């Protein structure tokens, strides 16, 4: 069986080909002690840098889709095939994912780890949005997929992507956590380490949702308090936030709250079918696939509905699909890609590796 | 049972003789996916290339009455013998139509296919306006016959024609649906693609009309509104056109409009009978047949009466027949003439073409 | 009962002895084909040749009173016999004529067609000029008989031929078609095939008319614009003639218009008058009988008697006989001797030419 | 000296008498701009027009021997004088020529255009044919004359003219290069602008002949290809024609190729000889004289000897006199006319017109 | 004297007739703070929104040669005149420039916002195309202009343009910039906002280049290490690429890099030839005349030769004219014509405006 690794810049998502649940799924953190010791490893790696992150220093080695930390994300890799799924790595082939419009070195070196560190006899990169598609049972889509590190559009029609129409914004989840530890200052909450950073993303996670109307919703917060939540931390203390809770996902179709020039998601969106055949738009309109964990808030996908409706000629169906399970859609699209029949020609195996150089890898890739 | 196949340069009218109409209309386009495969066939006939045009290079292999692309031509004759039929082409004698004043080698290469790669019993290649003479039950006449790519005038009396007074023009719906994309640009409409030509040809089809007095009608769209149309794009935008409506069919009367030096239909019908001896003129004006889809303009046969009757004589009684089947009459005069019994010794039958060779194919041709 | 058949250069006319006028009519002109056939007989005879002149190559079997196309003459004489009088050659005995001074063999060929092809019990060929007398009940009188292809002056006196003082002149109504096709390419009007030589001849006898002085004439028309007439086309064109429509008949008197050098018919009537004997000149001159469709042109007669009384002496009665009849005076007399009781010895019966031999045809010819 | 203008329907010719050559020879063509000017002259007259030929509709004023555009005309005149010839037409008398059997109107238009707009001190109109006799140093023979829009027969014997026998057919070198732009569609090439005409008469006069024996040389060219020919077009493209090179010379002696009913110019040639007096007959055979720009195919001299040979006595010798200067034969003979002291006497002055009338232009014309 | 204003879509180019430079050249740009004030005007136009570009969010009111922002194209021709130009501009007439096939309502709101807002005394909309062959001395030429938005061909023989052959491309500039901020992401460089967009337009105009062969250049970017290049960012950062330097402009010759279907500026240019009449063909393939900014890349002229001479035929001389000022032909051109005597009569007046209505706009408009 195949390996389906979906390294995003959050979580990591581990399992075998046919499954339909991933197997291991746990922060892609890697943590160092910050004090001295006095009476123990030297790195923790996913949950186990999670339960000590009172003493470490966490770092992310996937930034916006990229990895900038490759030490580490080896430490990851390592600690996910013989720690969480216990297999031998030279025994699967391994499907790995990629958001789309990377560097071409990230992808390569990717490649020339799993060969010559963990000795994979194959392997192959996805386009994540691609996955997504798989997942939902469909060949026509324009897939949101907005994770932690990266939100892209990609619109597919009838198994042809369109690569000219892909949007990358890099703006996703952990620029919310970001935008929300500095509004919740606002209430005189100071979460300032790495390990702070965890506790306010558990908030964001619990807490969070999109408004309907923006503008009400501030008017509704500021008049009464039926929107105050309370939330313990891990001391007991217990904190109240109000409209931070939807103005924290709004940065999504409002980017200037954390200083961004680019259009919202539901313009993103938008532009990306606008940009695409016009003989195609009223399937991609009726079509809208959502993918990712930022896309978990209550209420984003009726706010999507209502702003690319108001976009969108009167007469075009707008039809947003979130299922409940799309926090895994690419790893689920990536375990029913695996276990396809005809896929199993378009493995990059160690041999073609070797005499077709690192260009091999940058097949159907964008 | 033979089998009717009228190839035009715009939609291909297959059938069997004796039917009243076409078992199989489709347009006569191969298209290929022009953009990359990420998840298929590799080329795409007739009414398949249309729903999926929007990832489609669109592409004619007949250009004016003259099949360009032999191999994309083999496609669609495959698809209609095959696909559209569902017959076995080694079973039916085959009658083929041609216009008129063609290059010699492509009723060669017609015929060469017919007989080599689909192995037809026998075949036999019609002059387009003299089916569409049997089809209004009439042995005498001139026939204006204006499809996609080809208008053509032949003037037959009592069964005989006249080649010398035989009018060709390039100039026919493809011409028209070029030069409605280009004035559309007017209004801000940028139709570009193959694709976008055939959202263009359909607004031509539904909205354009030929004017009884074109610049009485330019006097009115430029003063009021009531000529005003709205149509509705695929994607839900709403274009709106005024005196384009009649703008574009008037290039078939004043064919200077796209740079062609050639006079209008009317023009060329009543040189084409002026060429004829004075003794039969009177019966050819009263003997207009109409044929081929650019026939269909609302109006044409008013303005066309109204344009023939000022250059003729005042004595002479003017009469353009058109019937409303004149959309198919090309397909429907074959069939009668492929069932009329004296036509069963002018099948051209696979032992005459080994023996007779390539030239066998030019009689009664011109 | 017998049948009178008139075979004239232009016309056919055929019936029965006993009636008073000819019961088939027709043009004595063979049509074929001159186009492609792509919708039919091979040739048409007579008055459907005539209707459908404008697809055909006319032809007249007879020039000059011989006939030259022996195949066509049959094909007419097939006609006259089974589709115009529908009857059984082989059961009446036919009334042929024929001009003076032809050639034998013209008149033995004639004897054995309707002798071997038509079966004909018995025959008679007559001249012409010898019935135009029976018709107008005189057995005195110079017959000046002018069709289509010749004109002859015959005298007779009491019953006697004087076949020395007999005159011929190959110029009649052909030779007068060809003539204003000629002039009337002074007014621009182009008429060159035979079937618009057909058209001219009908301009001939509707506007043509014979001058009584033509240098009169000729300053009457060069000076207002009284002599002009209009005629229409079988294609609403129309044409308008001034000086050529007395100019054609003219060359009757004046031959040398198409170049012959000949006199005209009035001095080849005077001429034939005194080479007559002196005693029966008087008689003569009272009883010029004209006969003939050439004939019939208005104001012949008044410039006849005006031509001859000033060629002969002042004390003769110069008196031009010319019924309104005289263009079927030669088949009315025929049908007056085929019913004398005294004719029906003169019968040349199939008996006596198989024991004869063709030789048997040449009796009181001349 | 006196002015010689030869004003064909293809080419103006013009000089001075005494010359043996004409010093102006340009194409009798007006051009006129159908396009749109954005940055010039509204016409452009003869060679001007010829290279400006891609913008430009080209007309001719004459067709057919028949000056129908009257305005057009003119502009030739005024540019034969002015710029061509550079004189002052009020100084010179002009010797102007004529077709045989042109309409009265015709030639009484120039002698006012003449009389009135350029003030000639006297002019003379000559029969086109007489003057080809001139040029060859003779007094008897029959002249075929071929041009671009006529071709006619004139027998003339020891100065005598015979205008009875005069032959005239509207078939000459604009109807053969019509018929070339016909037959080269079956080789695909598509020649239909006016422009495009001149480069067709130009392929005509470089590449196509008369062949001797027509059906011999049919077959050569369908079993080799020893007879294709290339040419290169005016943009680079080049073109290979066979049987058309002598297909297109044949009309001239088949001229129901172009769906004309008359007999060839070898037929008409001896049909005029046949009118004329048998004791002429003789010397006309023997003397067969060519003339025009028609004439030029190389052979045609020698199939007009096989076909003349064949239809004439076999006791009669057959001459065909076609001198290479014989494209030119009716400006030199008018050259040597106008210089005739015996013909300073013909001039028809300014004085004489405005007494005699316009009826003084038609002496000696036929 | 008067006033020249060449409003492309990327830069504005402003002078005085007569002028051999233009005086005024700047960014057709308008920035407006997309941060907070806190210590200052509303918006920035042209050079100085191009220094203070890091707080700015640049617009473009010209998209595709369409003025889409009319208040914000007030504000450019409001600095035009009174700050670049300095001076009144109710005293100069204005000649303004538009690419060719442009909707109408374009010329006529730039028409009404001269004469109302500006209150010029006269102007004028010239064709950019024809302009660019005042430049370069030229009557007769092919050309090619390509600027930040619109890319167009017009062909152009002895003054007379046409129409019919007029191609546009919506593919200059402006994509090629998108395009490389696309490709340069392959490398890890990321340019998101509009200030960043103008930062990559400076790498394509520094080092960007057209390549002979491009898969030649492909093979060798590839191997070596010759062609890469340095660039410095404005915060001092060096990036560095290799292949995207002629792979930006490849776009042009394949359109299909951004998802175009058409066809490269080589095929356009040849299809534009090949809709021209056959006898100028020759003319407009030795005067192919480059303007515009995106025909400034090195090498360009040598490829355009290249592709050229690919497709037409052997024979033909292909000769590329691209001047080294040919940035600023489109002025150039626009500064003599506005300075012809003859032009001074095709100013549009005010007093012709008002009396005439918007229509007198569009005259000599393609
Ligand atoms: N219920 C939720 N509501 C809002 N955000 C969520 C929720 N669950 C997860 N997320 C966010 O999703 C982001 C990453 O999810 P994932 O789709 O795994 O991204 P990646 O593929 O980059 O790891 C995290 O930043 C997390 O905060
Ligand atoms: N109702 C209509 N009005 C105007 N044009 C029409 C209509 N229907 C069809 N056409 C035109 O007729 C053309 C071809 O019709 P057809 O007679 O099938 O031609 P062909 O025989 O060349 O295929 C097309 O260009 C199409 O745009
Ligand atoms: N009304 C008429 N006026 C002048 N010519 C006439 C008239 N009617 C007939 N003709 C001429 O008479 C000629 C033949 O008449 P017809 O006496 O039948 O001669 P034929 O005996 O040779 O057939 C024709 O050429 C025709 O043109
Ligand atoms: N070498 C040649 N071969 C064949 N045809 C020629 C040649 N030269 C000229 N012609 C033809 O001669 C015709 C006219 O010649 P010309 O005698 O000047 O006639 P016109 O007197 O009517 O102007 C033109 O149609 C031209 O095509
Ligand atoms: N040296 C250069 N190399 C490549 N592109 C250039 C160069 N200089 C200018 N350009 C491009 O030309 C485009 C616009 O130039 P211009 O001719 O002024 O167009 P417009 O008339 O639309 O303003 C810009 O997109 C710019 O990037
Ligand atoms: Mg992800
Ligand atoms: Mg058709
Ligand atoms: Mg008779
Ligand atoms: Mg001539
Ligand atoms: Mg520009």
């Amino acid at each position: 069986t195949a390996l389906v690794c979906d390294n995003g810049s959050g979580l990591v998502k581990a399992g075998f080909a046919g499954d339909d649940a991933p197997r291991a799924v746990f922060p892609s953190i890697v943590g160092r002690p910050r004090h001295q010791g006095v009476m123990q490893k030297d790195s923790y790696v996913g949950d186990e840098a999670q339960s000590k992150r009172g003493i470490l220093t966490l770092k992310y080695p996937i930034e916006h889709g990229i990895i900038t930390n490759w030490d580490d994300m080896e430490k990851i890799w390592h600690h996910t095939f013989y720690n969480e799924l216990r297999v031998a790595p030279e025994e699967h082939p391994t499907l790995l994912t990629e958001a789309p419009l990377n560097p071409k070195a990230n992808r390569e070196k990717m490649t020339q780890i799993m060969f010559e560190t963990f000795n994979v006899p194959a392997m192959y990169v996805a386009i994540q949005a691609v996955l997504s598609l798989y997942a939902s049972g469909r060949t026509t889509g324009i897939v949101l997929d907005s994770g932690d590190g990266v939100t892209h559009n990609v619109p597919i029609y009838e198994g042809y992507a369109l690569p000219h129409a892909i949007m990358r914004l890099d703006l996703a989840g952990r620029d919310l956590t970001d935008y929300l530890m500095k509004i919740l200052t606002e209430r005189g909450y100071s979460f300032v380490t790495t390990a702070e950073r965890e506790i306010v993303r558990d908030i964001k996670e619990k807490l969070c949702y999109v408004a309907l109307d923006f503008e009400n919703e501030m008017a509704t917060a500021a008049s009464s308090s039926s929107l105050e939540k309370s939330y313990e931390l891990p001391d007991g203390q217990v904190i109240t936030i109000g409209n931070e809770r939807f103005r924290c996902p709004e940065t999504l179709f409002q980017p200037s709250f954390i200083g961004m020039e680019s259009a919202g998601i539901h313009e993103t969106t938008y532009n990306s079918i606008m940009k695409c055949d016009i003989d195609i738009r009223k399937d991609l309109y009726a079509n809208n696939v959502m993918s990712g964990g930022t896309t978990m808030y209550p209420g984003i996908a009726d706010r999507m509905q209502k702003e690319i409706t108001a976009l969108a000629p009167s007469t075009m169906k707008i039809k947003i699909i979130a299922p409940p399970e799309r926090k895994y859609s690419v790893w689920i699209g990536g375990s029913i890609l695996a276990s396809l029949s005809t896929f199993q020609q378009m493995w990059i195996t160690k041999q073609e590796y070797d005499e077709a150089g690192p260009s091999i890898v940058h097949r159907k890739c964008f």
